[PDB]
């Protein structure tokens, strides 16, 4: 069924820019840290992809995301902490649940890319259809 | 025998903010990385405590701290290093390398605190003697096992 309109804006360039800052600032390392996500080799669908993602990058930005308090970066993942607390009413619920999901062991640098690429794709879709994460995702992931 | 003079103000406050910042922005994770630095408990005199970690101190700004080019803090690090050149010439050579040497395993903010307490506490012995880095640390090397 429906969901808020207000989705369709929900995420401003502004979320873009201060994701951009604060992957900038990170310094490149060899230490790869270990992550839960979406394997593409089970879920190509880009819809049900990143319905699926939206819920492993909560939790990320939540549990791993952390940064000096009241720091510039610390600010930002703020923002997008709230940002992903507002998104909860533009994706429903899909019958399962951890399918679908791998560990990934990657460079803190890109694992901030993979959030930013999210961000990116879903601002797009929800700004064309901002139903569009209303899809029936249950065979999709019941493929993987 | 002796420095130039100006190895006392060599380094700055504006050094030592630059890092600071450098510091802030950086991710807390638990990811270790492995690096070469001095082991303490092997080499505890202050003075010749700092003259071993300058060298290895050399070698982290430059091979490990990597960021992406024109980045603020890839712009700090390079003060850093052109700063590391400068204070080469205040560090007199000691004869003796792999003395009072130890791999870390640690996070990057551990290893980041060991640059900033580095160039704070050589900053402050320049400001009380900047011929400090004079003094003779053969003994204390081989003192290491
Ligand atoms: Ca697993
Ligand atoms: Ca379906
Ligand atoms: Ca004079
Ligand atoms: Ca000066």
């Amino acid at each position: 069924k429906e969901v808020s309109e207000h989705c369709s804006h929900m995420i401003g360039n502004g979320h873009l820019k201060v994701l951009q800052q604060l992957i900038d600032s990170q310094m490149e390392t060899s230490c790869q840290i270990a992550f839960e996500f979406v394997d593409q080799e089970q879920l190509d669908d880009p819809v049900c992809y990143l319905k699926k993602a939206f819920f492993l990058v909560q939790d990320i930005i939540d549990e791993t995301m952390r940064f000096k308090d009241n720091t510039p970066n610390a600010n930002a993942t703020e923002r997008l902490q709230e940002l992903s607390n507002n998104l909860n009413s533009c994706f429903t619920k899909d019958y399962e649940n951890k399918a679908c999901v791998r560990t990934f062991h990657e460079t803190p640098l890109q694992l901030l890319e993979k959030i930013k690429n999210f961000f990116n794709e879903t601002k797009n879709l929800l700004e064309k259809d901002w139903n569009i994460f209303t899809k029936n995702c249950n065979n999709s992931f019941a493929k993987c």
